[PDB]
């Protein structure tokens, strides 16, 4: 490019910046192309261009104006990209504003859709606001190959599309644009399929919904709604490792942690809305929105100093009762708690201070309400046809048929939206077996083996490390979490070392045997010290979260303090060494709402939690208890930097089944950060209890769970306690401990304190 072209730019001359900015071919070669990407980017002292999907990264040069940057690249496709962009001492990384000149589908859209690589097609199918012909409006689009023809109705054309029937294209797509709408139009698509009948569809893509049980799209503005202030939080969280890091997870369900008075609106930001009644029985409550969520949840969760807060699912679903897990509007956070800016602002705002965002998601399955997916186009369009792999007749739901192009499209795309448009730090996926499995919950007979006359839902398989591949190449440093409950080998590895690239996986084993160890009176937990310790036989074989969950204190279950045996002290005091013990075992952290203060009542998702509990003061305790041991947790780099190495583990010794005692190191890369920690689980206290250290000198008592402060009898050692030369479990050195009753000590040694 020449230098009046520039100047053009830059001054606000040139007629269309299109034409110049974002990426366009230079020249055909006989293996490959030649392609120019430019941005103008005012501000930036150095950008480059990101080739996610090759793990590509190619410098701009400066052209003619210290601000105005080009980049000349070689690769026969340049669909995939991204802008990272320095500004003094900040890098951001961003999809090129100029990438698109036209809100319509092109043929390149429209082929890369066709075999499933498009991996931002919600920014063309869907609704969008747009110029065409010289006229502001809506171009619509949607996926429907079979059907016979398709309308758009809504608010603009009371619900009658006979003037707004939509122009098919490649025996695939449905079009249209509609001047002089713009945002908040609600509408929905109507469908007439192979067979005359003429049903009503939710969009697929659609960005906002009404209030369930209603369930017309609306129009969204997407891009100019909400102004970001995270920049330095996503520039930390790309140029780190999560796997080294502290990550205490708060999980909660939004619609059931506080609820409002449904006799006011529901204020949103900058705005408010009409109130959404939790239920027909209990009309006088509301749920809050994002924005009342974002000023009240995030400061509780700093204060209790969890790293991060993840939510069961918030895409649009139309049953509370779900909670989440049945969904019919993946491209939308639930109108429930207000507007998609609102969630956008709730996310912000949990960046502001410091804490990740990780989303339940749901590519497994979704329900056949008809507004829905279900027999979209009169065919089964997004299910597969056949029931024995294209339902889960146990749930009733339908299966996506992950071997079809525009499906795995819809899906891929799909969890790389809630990264691109709401910023968040992670996904989970629940229940990954029942998609793994071609005879997931199937008897004899009613389900056909692969291929190679396999179990393995090759498809699936396949769909799945293709997420998690394009994932960590589009956003590095997220959390990919898995749930997956029947021992598949290579959960969270690579998808190179033949994983499925998850980058996590919920220790479900330690989770039972926990509970069931816990729920012991302590004078049999003798009979089974195996419970404790098994988890580290295959502990190395994943890198495991240890989740303590939503799916654990429901259906007659028992919150928390309910699963144990004794007397009310002795209720908390197991608490609180179980979660002592689970913050000290190797692994991520994470734990449901209402366990922190010691809710008595099962979770009940039609209510809210019970926070008059605080009130009084055991509840009071637990939640310090928890406050400063997520306090420690950050503070202690044993406690996170090699969760996943041998290095950072290692019994000091698990052979004192008798009286339900371990003990154990962890350890840093510094080796006076390594830590001794030391379990007591029955309410027996011992005196003079001996633990082989391997260093000498004076171990403090950074924590002990018998606290009076935490509702524990007080027992301790008295803030620490000095070494012996007395030789013990192999090793040089020894202490001689009081181990409070029910409690978990840790200690670390103060090599520069005075002998
Ligand atoms: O200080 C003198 C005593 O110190 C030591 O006692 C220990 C116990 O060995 C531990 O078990 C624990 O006691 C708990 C007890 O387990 C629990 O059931 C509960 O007992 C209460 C009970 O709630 C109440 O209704 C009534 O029975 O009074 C009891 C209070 O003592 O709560 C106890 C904790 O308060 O911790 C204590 C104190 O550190 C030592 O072992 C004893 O020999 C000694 O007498
Ligand atoms: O009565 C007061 C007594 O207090 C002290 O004895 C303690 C020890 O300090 C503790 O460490 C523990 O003993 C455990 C021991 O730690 C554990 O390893 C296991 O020992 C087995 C051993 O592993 C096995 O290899 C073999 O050698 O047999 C050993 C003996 O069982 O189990 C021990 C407990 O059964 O608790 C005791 C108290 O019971 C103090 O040092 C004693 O001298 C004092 O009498
Ligand atoms: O004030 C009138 C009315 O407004 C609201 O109803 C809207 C619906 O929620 C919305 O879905 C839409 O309804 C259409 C269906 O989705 C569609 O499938 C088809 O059958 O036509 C319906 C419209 O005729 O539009 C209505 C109308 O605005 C609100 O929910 C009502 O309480 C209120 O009565
Ligand atoms: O053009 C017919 C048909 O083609 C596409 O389906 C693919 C399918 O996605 C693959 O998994 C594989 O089985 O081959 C098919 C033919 O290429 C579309 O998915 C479909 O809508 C369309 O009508
Ligand atoms: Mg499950
Ligand atoms: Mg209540």
């Amino acid at each position: 490019i020449s230098a009046d072209q520039v100047n053009q730019i830059i001054y606000n001359l040139h007629h269309d910046p299109f034409e110049i900015l974002g990426c366009h071919l230079l020249e055909e070669g006989k293996n490959t192309k030649k392609w120019v990407v430019r941005a103008y980017l005012p501000k930036a002292e150095a950008a480059w261009v990101i080739r996610p999907t090759e793990r590509k990264e190619d410098p701009m040069n400066s052209v003619h104006h210290p601000n105005f940057f080009e980049c000349i690249i070689e690769t026969p496709e340049l669909n995939h990209y991204q802008l990272k962009v320095k500004e003094g001492e900040h890098e951001k990384v961003i999809y090129d504003p100029y990438a698109f000149s036209s809100p319509y589908l092109t043929d390149e859209d429209i082929y890369l859709f066709s075999e499933g690589n498009h991996h931002r097609i919600y920014e063309k199918l869907g609704a969008h606001v747009g110029e065409i012909n010289g006229v502001k409006g809506v171009y619509f689009a949607v996926w429907a190959p079979n059907a016979r023809n398709v309308s758009v109705i809504g608010d603009f054309n009371n619900w009658d599309g006979r003037e707004h029937q939509m122009r098919k294209r490649n025996y695939t797509i449905w079009e249209l644009f509609v001047p002089e709408i713009g945002s908040g139009t609600v509408y929905k698509y109507e469908i007439k399929n192979s067979e005359g009948h003429i049903y009503e569809k939710s969009d697929p893509y659609g960005f906002y919904r009404e209030v369930r049980p209603n369930t017309a799209s609306i129009v969204v503005d997407i891009d100019n709604i909400y102004q970001w202030h995270d920049e330095e939080w996503l520039e930390k969280r790309r140029n780190s490792d999560p796997l080294k890091q502290p990550v205490s997870v708060y999980e909660v369900h939004l619609g059931s942690w506080l609820h409002g008075s449904s006799a006011e609106k529901m204020p949103l930001l900058n705005g408010e809305a009409d109130p959404v009644i939790v239920s027909e029985w209990n009309p006088g409550a509301r749920f809050l929105s994002y924005y009342e969520l974002a000023e009240k949840l995030i400061p509780y969760v700093k204060d209790m100093g969890y790293t991060h807060i993840e939510l069961l699912p918030i895409a649009e679903h139309p049953f509370d009762g779900s909670w989440g897990y049945q969904v019919t509007g993946f491209y939308s956070p639930t109108s429930r708690f207000g507007r998609p800016e609102d969630f956008m602002y709730f996310v912000d705002k949990c960046h502001e201070n410091g804490i990740g965002v990780i989303l339940d998601w749901v590519p497994g399955h979704f329900p056949k309400d008809s507004h829905g997916l279900a027999y979209f186009d009169g065919t089964h369009l997004y299910e597969h046809a056949d029931p024995r792999i294209g339902e889960h007749k146990e749930w009733g739901t339908l299966v996506f048929n992950y071997g079809r192009h525009e499906v795995r499209n819809f899906l891929v795309a799909n969890v790389l939206f809630w990264f691109d448009k709401y910023h968040v730090d992670g996904i989970r996926v629940d229940a990954v077996a029942s998609m793994l499995y071609r005879n997931y919950l199937r008897k004899e007979g009613e389900w056909i083996a692969n291929e190679y006359g396999g179990d393995e839902h090759i498809e699936a398989v396949s769909f799945i490390r293709e997420v998690n591949t394009l994932l960590f190449e589009y956003f590095p440093g997220i959390l990919s979490i898995a749930e997956e409950s029947t021992e598949w080998e290579k959960v969270s590895r690579p998808v190179a070392a033949g994983g499925l690239g998850f980058n996590l996986k919920w220790d479900m084993g330690w989770m039972h045997d926990m509970l069931d160890y816990f729920n012991i009176d302590p004078y049999f937990r003798q009979y089974h010290q195996n419970n404790v310790t098994f988890s580290m036989l295959y502990y190395y074989n994943e890198n495991f979260m240890l989740a303590l969950s939503h799916d654990e204190i429901v259906h007659g279950k028992s919150n928390m303090l309910g699963k144990m045996p004794g007397d009310e002290w002795q209720k908390y005091a197991n608490v609180r060494a179980l979660f002592t013990y689970m913050y000290t075992h190797p692994g991520k952290k994470t734990m449901f709402m209402s366990m922190e203060f010691g809710q008595w009542s099962e979770w009940n998702v039609w209510g809210d939690l019970e926070w008059h509990l605080l009130q009084y003061e055991p509840h009071q305790q637990l939640k310090q208890f928890f406050t400063d041991l997520n306090a420690l947790y950050q503070q202690e780099p044993a406690l996170y930097t090699h969760d996943f190495e041998y290095h950072g583990f290692e019994w000091i010794d698990c052979n004192d089944n008798t009286h339900s005692v371990v003990s154990f190191l962890r350890r840093s890369d510094d080796p006076n950060d390594s830590l001794v920690v030391v379990c007591n689980f029955t309410p027996q206290p011992h005196s003079h209890y001996r633990i082989g250290v391997p260093e000498a000198g004076y171990y403090v008592e950074l924590f002990n769970s018998d606290a009076k402060q935490y509702g524990g009898s007080n027992m301790g050692n008295l803030g620490g306690k000095w070494a012996d030369e007395w030789s013990f479990h192999n090793k040089p050195y020894s202490l001689d401990l009081c181990l409070p009753p029910l409690a978990v000590l840790i200690l670390k040694l103060d090599p520069t304190k005075v002998p």
